[PDB]
């Protein structure tokens, strides 16, 4: 049986070659993927596809991300020193680092290989694209799944190789209904009940039908969703605040900001809150609560990908759960998105990445 292989490649900001003590994660990950691609395609029967991801799919199309904090009414502002306060979404053309069609055409394969990234965005480089450097694992897995489901067949052996250095910091929302009396726990159980083994949630019960920036949970801040909606002062315990300069007071007042004696007190934007919550009164669920991006990603995986029988291998790079997951949560998570528990390996050395990919390829061929 010929092989149809999707490589999923993390190009998050944390992969930038200067990070983790100059260990060159993007370079080494990129070359490992390149070598894997050559090894797979030396059999003419085998096809390959490439999905590079961070906050979105890097496929050369335009994407939008939401950022910033908010006042007590959820009115968004960017408190960064590098951006005007109105700059609460970014819209940019992504790098073309993906090849979304399974191919065994030699010319096409070389095009795929030429799109493999060897670097990630730098905080002092392209600061707009840097906004797109978070970790939206579910979207990437959805894309790899979409390629195989639409382009492969029941007659072909299907593999995913996933190279990542971080737990998800964004997720698609589970579609809880706030306007019925059924508890959020009962609604969640009804979602599970649609899968034979009760272990996951079908794509149809996620909010998918709209632009990511409007509908996704998380903005790269954390693996966790926050129960305390107040932004703390870094190095205090008290709630952070944005001090309105004198010449911006009337404008910010007219814009509608909640200004209290010259200060706007700072809250996480509501895509970063524990959910579900009542959309009008803001009251959080008193039963089922989603508190991490790992949970919905794993529920998505079990409901929609895991039944399909693929071999899915995951190579982590210095994975420790940052930001917001414990090392144990991160490990279980990465295994939960691999087709077997032993199909996840976490390296502490970027020079071992290819060898772990090869090891996994060797169990197949
Ligand atoms: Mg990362």
């Amino acid at each position: 049986q010929p092989l149809d292989v999707v490589v999923l490649l993390d190009n998050s900001n944390s992969m930038n070659n200067e990070r983790a003590n100059n260990s060159q994660r993007a370079l080494k990950a990129g070359e490992a993927v390149e070598k894997l691609i050559d090894k797979i395609t030396s059999n003419k029967d085998n096809r390959v596809a490439l999905v590079t991801y961070a906050s979105t799919i890097f496929d050369g199309t335009e994407a939008t991300v939401s950022k910033g904090v908010a006042d007590q009414n959820g009115k968004a502002l960017n408190d960064s020193v590098s951006w005007d306060y109105h700059k609460t979404t970014f819209t940019a053309t992504t790098h073309n680092y993906s090849y979304l069609n399974l191919t065994n055409d030699a010319n096409e394969v070389n095009i795929l290989k030429s799109r493999i990234p060897k670097e990630a965005e730098h905080i002092n480089g392209d600061r707009t694209l840097y906004q797109f450097g978070a970790t939206f694992t579910q979207k990437a897995l959805m894309k790899a799944n979409e390629i195989l489901e639409t382009q492969s067949s029941n007659a072909r052996k299907k593999l995913i190789f996933h190279v990542t250095d971080g737990v998800p910091t964004m997720s698609y929302a589970i579609n809880f209904n706030p306007y019925i009396s059924t508890s959020y726990q009962n609604q969640f159980n009804s979602f599970l009940n649609k899968i034979p083994d009760r272990s996951g949630i079908l794509q149809e019960d996620f909010i998918i039908n709209g632009d990511d920036y409007q509908i996704v949970k998380g903005d790269g801040e954390s693996f966790k969703l926050f129960s305390d909606r107040k932004v703390p002062v870094t190095g205090g315990t008290t709630q952070a605040a944005y001090r309105v300069p004198q010449n911006q007071l009337s404008v910010m007042s007219n814009e509608g900001y909640a200004i209290n004696s010259g200060y706007i007190y700072l809250y996480w934007r509501d895509y970063n809150w524990v959910y579900p919550f009542d959309p009008k009164t803001k009251k959080v669920s008193a039963t089922k609560q989603i508190k991490t991006h790992g949970e919905p990603t794993t529920l998505y995986f079990n409901g929609n990908i895991r039944p399909k029988g693929y071999d899915i291998f995951t190579v982590g790079i210095g994975v420790n759960g940052d930001p917001g997951a414990t090392p144990l949560e991160a490990e279980k998570f990465m295994q939960s998105i691999s087709s077997k528990t032993e199909n996840y390996t976490n390296v502490d050395d970027t020079n071992k990445i290819y060898d772990e990919l090869n090891k996994y390829f060797k169990t197949i061929v």
